[PDB]
């Protein structure tokens, strides 16, 4: 079997992506962002507090046929935003572009952060990250990746991100039409339950390539692109009147500043990142201070290559029993 959904930037800046997702018979379709940096698909729901939502759909377990209480399980989480949710699990069917599994976990929000309630556009996340770090308790949960993947024709899935546009989530299959040259595969570490993998260096604008180990997360879920400070430090010194703010949280520069590329290197590869991927608009409306696509991961703890970064490639997702990741142009 095979899934291909779409995927549409929520906002002007490419803050997050949302893919339409089924769930449940007759189904309901609901607006998720799919992570590749977490492992709970949950969504907001008939049972969330009632304050705690606005504009969102909501999935109605009720009205499913095919919906089951799992009993006793529970679910809590909290991202690296700050941002948390939590409740009580269902099974339920699930469908993702014409990809069906049967007796997904489909975790119900009975409390939502500040955040997602005030992001209409959003109705929950799908993770994509390994089932170790799912947040079920007492007994832990598999993604819809890891109950698909023995039925995909290939146990893979892709992200094809646009900038400013829409793009797609493919499942079980490489479409060979959507990248330029040769996808470069690399080696990934699921020790933290993530996509974990090495990048062999960088380069700012037109300047020499830096060789150098960067270790990282492939992150669908993360709307920058968060490297060491160093790294960071060497981007933004060729701009001008760039700086970091602590009031503001992070690099910002004039908006009138043209914004050199970034290079990350795959193995012997080389994805190129666009100056205008990195722009992340005026820091509050009608300011002439602009938010930096790059920010030091140095207060994170972890390397994460979120969409800045991904959105610049075809990237795959190749979960064999010895996972890999595959980076090409397009
Ligand atoms: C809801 O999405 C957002 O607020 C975006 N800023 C993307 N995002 C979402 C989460 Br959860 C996170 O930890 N980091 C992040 O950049």
């Amino acid at each position: 079997s095979t899934g291909s959904a779409t995927t549409t930037p929520i906002d002007s800046l490419d803050d997050a992506y949302i893919t339409p997702v089924q769930i449940g018979t007759p189904a309901q379709t609901l607006n998720l962002d799919f992570d590749t940096g977490s492992s709970d698909l949950w969504v907001f729901s008939s049972e969330t507090t009632a304050s705690e939502v606005d504009g969102q759909t909501i999935y109605t377990p009720s009205k499913s046929t095919t919906a089951k209480l799992l009993s006793g399980a529970t679910w809590s989480i909290s991202y690296g935003d700050g941002s948390s949710s939590s409740g009580d699990v269902y099974t339920d069917t699930v469908s993702v572009g014409g990809l069906t599994v049967t007796g997904q976990a489909v975790e119900s929000a009975k409390k939502v952060s500040s955040s997602f309630t005030e992001d209409s556009t959003i109705d929950g996340l799908l993770g994509l990250a390994f089932s170790t770090l799912n947040t079920v308790s007492p007994t832990q949960q598999k993604t819809f990746f890891d109950n698909a993947k023995a039925s995909l024709d290939s146990p893979v899935f892709t992200a094809d991100l646009g900038y400013h546009a829409p793009g797609t989530y493919n499942f079980g299959f490489i479409d060979t039409t959507a990248y330029t040259g040769s996808i470069t595969y690399t080696a990934v570490s699921t020790k933290q339950g993530f996509w974990e993998w090495t990048s062999t260096g960088y380069a700012v604008g037109s300047g020499t390539f830096k060789s150098t180990s960067i270790d990282g997360i492939a992150d669908t879920g993360t709307t920058l692109l968060y490297l060491p400070a160093t790294v960071v430090s060497a981007y933004w010194a060729q701009v001008s009147g760039a700086k970091s703010s602590s009031s503001v949280g992070g690099y910002v520069f004039p908006c009138s500043a043209t914004l050199p590329s970034f290079t990350f290197g795959v193995g012997s590869a080389r994805i190129v990142i666009p100056g205008d991927y990195i722009d992340f608009g005026p820091i509050s409306t009608g300011s002439s201070s602009c938010f930096g696509g790059i920010q030091s991961s140095a207060g994170i703890g972890i390397n994460i290559f979120g969409d800045v970064a991904l959105k610049a490639a075809f990237v795959v997702f190749n979960g064999a029993t010895t996972p890999t990741l595959g980076f090409a142009s397009k």
